[PDB]
């Protein structure tokens, strides 16, 4: 077996986190495969 | 099996390379289809089996089916609990974007990781998974836009 997991947090909401990232509206299909396209 | 976020580690390439990111909730782990394949993980002495995936939606469970039913409100800011390679887990908060599908709308986040923090876990401000971030498109500038992928429970 090649894979494997190393724990590498808690799952918490952090007040006071680093707030950025722009909000988009895209028209996007996805394929059969899973790949999204715009 | 502790609940928490996990890194995703392959040994088959030069050195230890990280391939992605899931999520243990409920004695099951949570991940991207394309991350692991569809393949079995090791955990200390542990072995994870497959139990439920999807390629169209890029999702996979592990020890038992999806247990991720949270949903993002349509409103509110998210944060992702990126988890990149080589680097310490960082919760980055956000207001969500759309994908406009002709099968109705999602979250969008974004935020530019490298491709090894596919399956990093999105937050409501409970504290609640909402979907996993590492599935989404290219745009103009060369950044990344992931869609909010959830599964079905
Ligand atoms: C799921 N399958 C069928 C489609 C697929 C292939 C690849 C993907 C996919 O979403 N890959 C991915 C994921 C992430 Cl978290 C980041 C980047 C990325 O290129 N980020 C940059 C900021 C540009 C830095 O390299 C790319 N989906
Ligand atoms: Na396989």
């Amino acid at each position: 077996v090649d894979m494997y997991i190393e724990r590498a947090g808690d799952i918490t909401w952090e007040k006071d986190a680093e707030v950025t990232g722009n909000s988009p509206r895209l028209d996007v299909a996805l394929d059969e495969s899973g790949d999204f396209s715009l």
